[PDB]
């Protein structure tokens, strides 16, 4: 493609709350793998993958 795989930026921290979640700090850069409609995307960020809360990152 002409530009990267989809990514997004932390905007603040988020703590897992879950086995299936993702924890990332803030300003954190996350590769995006699936965007599900309800805002929980999945993730990937220093060899974790996991589910997020998409309120918590602005797409770049
Ligand atoms: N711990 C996260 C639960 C929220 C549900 C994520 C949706 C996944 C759908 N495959």
């Amino acid at each position: 493609g002409p530009l990267g795989s989809p990514q997004c930026k932390a905007l603040y921290a988020y703590d897992a709350q879950d086995t299936d979640e993702l924890s990332f700090n803030a300003n954190d850069i996350i590769d995006i793998i699936k965007e599900d409609p309800s805002g929980w995307w999945t993730g990937r960020l220093r060899g974790k993958q996991g589910l997020f809360p998409n309120n918590y990152v602005t797409k770049i």
